[PDB]
């Protein structure tokens, strides 16, 4: 199943949401990650230059996919096919951003 | 502030996730609405032919827009700017449903 991460949208987007999928990819229960940046799941490898397209595209609101090393609470690295993308009021205010892991089998 | 909520895709897309603006709205806690349809939110003056394009966007995972009459937990009526849209993986798999309130002034 596709994991997903639903963020506040201001500040250093904390985690207010995670799905049931998100934590059997992960090992994270809600109650570890929940008020954090998401950026908790990278470590090591992660691609810095991959990191950087991320904090741009966050940072303009701008919808974003990228395949990124992340880790699980177990320290065992796992590709993660992310897509984010911002929430939207009808004035265009950004209410959150979602975030997706897409199960690629 | 703009109200958000967050549903599972599948079977009668129970509530998974609301945003404090949410609750500041409805007057609604999250325990009192998670694991429900939405549709709590309707009462007698609704329009019928309202909630029948909601149903049908919704079934297609079609984005919608729509001005409803709602209401709080006290019962008093309020107009919910209502837009919602699908949450695809990038399979095209609907993976939830985001509804957001539009805080118009
Ligand atoms: C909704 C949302 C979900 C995110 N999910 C992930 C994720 O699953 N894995 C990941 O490495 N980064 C994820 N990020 C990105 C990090 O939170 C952060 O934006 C990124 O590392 C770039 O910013 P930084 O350079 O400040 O860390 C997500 C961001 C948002 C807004
Ligand atoms: C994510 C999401 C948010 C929704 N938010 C509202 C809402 O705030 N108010 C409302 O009247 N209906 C809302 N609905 C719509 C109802 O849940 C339902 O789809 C609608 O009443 C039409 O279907 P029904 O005829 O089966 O009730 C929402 C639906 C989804 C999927």
């Amino acid at each position: 199943a596709s994991g997903m991460i639903v963020t506040d949208a201001g500040a250093d987007q904390p985690i207010v949401f995670v799905n049931r999928a998100f934590s059997t990819i992960t090992g994270y229960a809600p109650n570890e990650v929940l008020g954090r940046n998401a950026r908790f799941l990278q470590g090591p490898q992660t691609d810095a230059a991959t990191v950087a397209r991320l904090r741009e595209a966050i940072a303009a609101a701008r919808p974003i996919q990228e395949r990124i090393l992340n880790y699980r609470k177990d320290g065992q690295p796992f590709w993660n096919q992310l897509s984010i993308s911002p929430v939207r009021d009808e004035t265009g205010n950004v209410v959150a951003f979602v975030g997706v892991k897409t199960d690629v089998t």
